[PDB]
């Protein structure tokens, strides 16, 4: 049998999903298995599960972003500069790559969606207008972004089927900690500013290593050895969603072990 919006409720309960709570969830959709609506019923279920005064946070991102395109280019290269898309909140898709449910979070009724292109953030509920806004370039994980918000705000990471690399949330201990050496990236996007299309550069932290350590491919990063760590280390709940394996995380618990992880291993 597939998976019923009810049943999916129940077990969010049993997990410890409240009304009233702000959840950022990291789905892996083969994991969890058959539903009864597709993937709508999963959203269905997690709107219900944090009732009409919780919060939903996603990390969307957009399908055309023009990361590698334009990375490490003082401009876009004159190929991309002429015809890329600007990006549209309204209309432009997420980044499949970090889930096949965020498509339906972003198009729900009522979503807000963040500025910022690559890191693009959605969020339903009544706090979701303050949590998205602002977002600005150079500022994509950390101080003064939808995740930093999301952390004062006594947010809940729920890995649903995820593995320990897709915990957007500890990107902000990478922003934050005092660590020598750590990497930039500079890259452009366009943005639509008054109707018109406007490339605006910027540089960040790179979330792709912090450290040439981290920054292999093949290759665990920061956030997958962080996490690793704190799960072997800590009391969470876990059980299953659907048919996967599930885990709700205090997420400012984990990235304040992720600052201090950082900043007891590099000088
Ligand atoms: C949509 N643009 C994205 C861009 O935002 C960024 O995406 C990274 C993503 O590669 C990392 O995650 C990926 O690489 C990790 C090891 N490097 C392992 C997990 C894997 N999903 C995330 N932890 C942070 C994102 N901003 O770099 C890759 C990309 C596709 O260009
Ligand atoms: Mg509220």
């Amino acid at each position: 049998t597939p998976w019923s919006k009810s049943e999916l409720v129940r077990q969010l309960r049993d997990l410890g999903v409240r009304s009233g709570d702000m959840v950022m969830p990291h789905v892996s959709l083969r994991a969890v298995g058959p539903l009864a609506d597709g993937p709508q019923t999963l959203v269905d279920a997690l709107i219900e599960a944090v009732g009409p005064t919780g919060n939903i946070l996603a990390f969307v991102s957009w399908r055309d972003s023009p990361y590698e395109q334009t990375l490490g280019h003082d401009a876009p290269p004159a190929a991309i500069a002429q015809s890329w898309p600007a990006f549209d909140p309204d209309h432009a898709p997420a980044y499949p790559g970090f889930g096949a449910i965020n498509e339906f979070i972003r198009t729900y009724p009522g979503c807000r969606r963040s500025a910022h292109p690559d890191a693009s953030m959605a969020a339903i509920g009544p706090d979701a207008a303050w949590l998205v806004a602002p977002h600005e370039m150079g500022a994509a994980y950390g101080p003064r972004s939808p995740i930093a918000r999301f952390l004062a705000h006594a947010g809940k990471i729920l890995s649903i089927g995820a593995g320990p690399d897709a915990v957007t949330a500890l990107h902000y201990a990478e922003a934050v900690a005092r660590i020598e050496g750590k990497r930039r990236v500079t890259y452009s996007m366009p943005l639509l500013r008054e109707g018109k299309r406007v490339w605006v550069t910027t540089s960040d932290w790179d979330s792709n290593g912090i450290l040439d350590e981290y920054a292999a491919p093949d290759g665990p990063d920061a956030v997958e050895r962080i996490a690793r760590d704190y799960l072997a280390r800590t009391r969470v709940a876990q059980g299953p969603v659907g048919g996967a394996q599930s885990r709700l995380i205090d997420a400012a618990d984990i990235v304040s072990f992720g600052i201090e992880w950082l900043e007891a291993r590099h000088a």
